[PDB]
């Protein structure tokens, strides 16, 4: 066990190993506070984050162990990977705080999409790495469901990170109005046409591409309704095919009441983009989700040729989520988190 020291950083005590120093606040969301530190071990400067209220209801907890048990298993170039995870307390009957360390991101999607001028080449390279981690999470049975350009982290040289799964968290005021939460997301999750897959994460990566292409957000909605009516004017209103997927009857009636429209000319749309660009687009951004493009055929699209090598785009060990059926306690997913802390190996 390391020795660890006590500190206040704005309201709230921190208990960390003596290896973290430095300290400083960087931010604070609902789900818990972060600092940023020094790692004295690695030489990495990470981020900290203190869990809040971790155990303080049965759904609580439950995330609490979701959010472990996926952190502990992404091990990919292009995924968020844990550092470290620790707790002050000494045994189960004291424990209560739960602590996690990445590596500290700088600049996210965001802040070179709007600030910035990329080339086709940059545009080839940036997505080639999201299919190429989402292949990984894919081959888990791992679905993002929250991919957008703030939970994209890239470096200097064009290096890509995909991070901040979706833990089942955002709520109905969080996706209401001319709000980014919902521009990124499929329309079948948007509007709860259907039981959803991965497939979902493929329309997110198709909305992220347009983006870098022409510097707009490509369905930007003020409301629900709005964003659906933008989607349905480039891809077309749905065919009788998918009609019978939707599973609510008043979504079905509501589709029916609008006037049909056909998929609209990419190449008008995408002004002097790649043509093999505007091929790609026509293969995400397809509204029946059994008929979109997979991260797996995606890499080997002849868009990204000049990077695509299929004996370096690896799969995910196996990864057990029978846990989602079960009923717990808040104490026994309490302790099944406290031997997913005690348990945890450092990468190499
Ligand atoms: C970093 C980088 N390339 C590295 C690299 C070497 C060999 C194979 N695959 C990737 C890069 C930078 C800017 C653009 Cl626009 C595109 C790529
Ligand atoms: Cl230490
Ligand atoms: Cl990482
Ligand atoms: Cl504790
Ligand atoms: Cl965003
Ligand atoms: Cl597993
Ligand atoms: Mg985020």
């Amino acid at each position: 066990r390391p020795t660890f020291y006590r500190q206040e950083l704005n309201k709230t005590i921190w208990e960390v190993p003596e290896r973290y120093q430095n300290l400083s606040p960087v931010g604070s969301g609902a789900y818990g506070s972060v600092c940023a530190a020094f790692d004295t071990k690695t030489g990495h400067r990470v981020a900290v984050k203190k869990l809040s209220r971790p155990f303080q209801s049965i759904i609580h907890a439950k995330r609490t162990y979701r959010e472990l048990r996926l952190l502990k298993h992404m091990k990919h170039e292009n995924v968020i990977g844990l550092l470290d995870v620790f707790t002050p307390a000494r045994s189960l009957e004291e424990f209560n705080d739960v602590y996690l360390v990445t590596h500290l991101m700088g600049a996210d999607l965001n802040n070179i999409v709007k600030c910035q001028k990329l080339t086709d080449d940059h545009v080839q390279f940036l997505i080639y790495q999201i299919l190429r981690g989402l292949k990984y999470i894919h081959s888990a049975d791992i679905i993002h469901r929250d991919l957008k350009p703030s939970n994209l982290a890239v470096n200097e040289d064009c290096e890509l990170k995909i991070l901040d799964f979706g833990l089942a968290r955002h709520t109905d005021d969080e996706m209401t109005g001319y709000v980014a939460t919902r521009w990124y997301r499929a329309p079948e999750i948007m509007l709860n046409w259907m039981h959803y897959n991965q497939t979902v994460d493929i329309w997110s990566v198709g909305c992220i591409m347009a983006e870098l292409l022409t510097g707009r957000t490509l369905f930007p909605g003020t409301d629900h309704i709005d964003q659906l009516k933008l989607i349905l004017r480039l891809v077309g209103t749905p065919g009788a095919e998918l009609l019978k997927k939707i599973s609510s009857e008043s979504a079905r009636n509501y589709i029916q009441s609008l006037a049909q429209m056909p998929k609209m000319n990419f190449a008008n749309v995408f002004i002097g983009a790649n043509p093999l660009a505007v091929d790609l687009l026509e293969k995400m951004l397809v509204l029946d989700s059994d008929k979109r493009i997979t991260a797996a055929q995606a890499l080997a699209h002849a868009y990204f040729a000049q990077y695509h090598d299929p004996d370096d785009e690896p799969v995910a060990d196996p990864y057990d989520q029978s846990f989602e059926s079960r009923d717990l306690l808040i104490d026994e997913w309490k302790s099944l988190t406290y031997d997913e802390v005690i348990s945890f190996v450092p990468p190499p």
